[PDB]
């Protein structure tokens, strides 16, 4: 038949992207599983993105990787593959992941029929080279895509997910407690910052904007690792009112436990928002001149402010964007956020 059948099989997945890629492979988990109700389905992540997998309804198996240089890298990969074929005679491989290493990696397992796309050179080797869709679909999408390629046909998935358990609950409600937030509280939370400077936020904007919702009765968290606490010093240093700050204080299942929790997130594109997202938080996400299309808030209750808004509710009142504002983000306006939010913030 001119389907591949999926239901009753043993099946690896490999993918070993970034926190981001990694929580938009999720929903095509969703539609895997449906077709494969009764395969046993395997997925392989990257050691640290790990947390973000382990509860999670459509798999039965997670084994992780780690990495550094090259010589680590394969040994470790030749491992998993032995590890993995120490489990069960894996009927078809995956790849969702076409680098030369990841691709290297479900040849290596050597499955009766490896599929998805791979570096072509390893091409030759495959079953079924199916091609992602890099120009016409959003990210999510696209790894669907695949499926489709495959020949499924019931796509209707329900959006990211991350599953968090009970030992992060508790991590966030003490941290929250400690800081005093009630279970009624409305909390807005921030994640700012980017390793990209043409995605920052003025500090001070982002101080206005918490102040703004802080001096209205809301509470008011900020998120982040290690290396965005520079990034945030500066906005929590000119604050009036007193914000949380949650940079650097969770690892990655423990943050949803804490970004649960959020009323609403303002954020910049980065893996984070993805992570809100997949826990039903409403979005107000701050594209500069770049485009959503493809990474932006899949499925979400969102509002994405670029460019050309700027420029449109800029003519509309009549103000000017000014040419200090001009380069990058600086052309979103306090105003803009403010007003975004307390109409995400009204419809959910």
């Amino acid at each position: 038949s001119n389907a591949m059948e999926l239901d009753y099989k043993r099946i690896v997945v490999t993918f070993l992207m970034h926190l981001g890629d990694v929580i938009l492979t999720t929903p095509f988990l969703e539609v895997l599983r449906k077709a494969a109700p009764h395969s046993h389905i395997t997925y392989v992540i990257d050691e640290k993105l790990q947390q973000v997998m382990e509860y999670n309804p459509n798999i039965d198996e997670l084994i992780v990787v780690d990495k550094k240089g090259r010589h680590n890298s394969i040994s470790g990969l030749n491992e998993v593959a032995r590890e993995i074929n120490a489990k069960g005679k894996t009927d078809i491989v995956i790849n969702l992941h076409p680098n030369e290493r990841t691709s290297y990696l479900a040849w290596k397992i050597h499955a009766p029929i490896t599929t998805g796309m791979s570096h072509f050179l390893f091409r030759p080797f495959m079953t079924k080279y199916t091609r992602l869709d890099r120009k016409t679909r959003h990210a999510a999408d696209m790894y669907i895509n695949v499926l489709e390629q495959l020949g499924v046909t019931d796509t209707s998935n329900s959006g990211l997910h991350i599953e968090i358990c009970e030992e992060w609950r508790c991590q966030a409600q003490e941290f929250y407690s400690s800081h005093g937030l009630t279970d009624t509280d409305i909390l807005i939370g921030f994640n700012i910052g980017s390793a990209v400077p043409e995605k920052r936020w003025p500090a001070e904007r982002f101080a206005h904007v918490a102040d703004y919702f802080g001096r209205l009765g809301y509470k008011t968290v900020f998120f982040g690792g290690p290396m965005d606490l520079e990034m945030v010093q500066p906005v929590v240093e000119q604050m009036e009112t007193k914000p949380i700050v949650a940079t650097g204080k969770f690892q990655l299942g423990p943050l949803a436990a804490a970004m649960n929790r959020c009323n609403l997130l303002i954020t910049n594109d980065s893996g984070p928002m993805h992570v809100g997202i997949s826990q039903g938080v409403p979005i107000v996400a701050l594209y500069g001149p770049s485009n959503p299309f493809f990474y932006g808030p899949y499925q979400a209750h969102a509002i994405v402010l670029e460019t050309m808004d700027s420029y449109e509710i800029g003519k509309s009142m009549k103000k000017i964007i000014k040419e200090g504002n001009y380069k990058g983000l600086s052309v979103i306006s306090e105003e803009q956020v403010i007003k975004a939010a307390e109409t995400l913030l009204l419809e959910s």
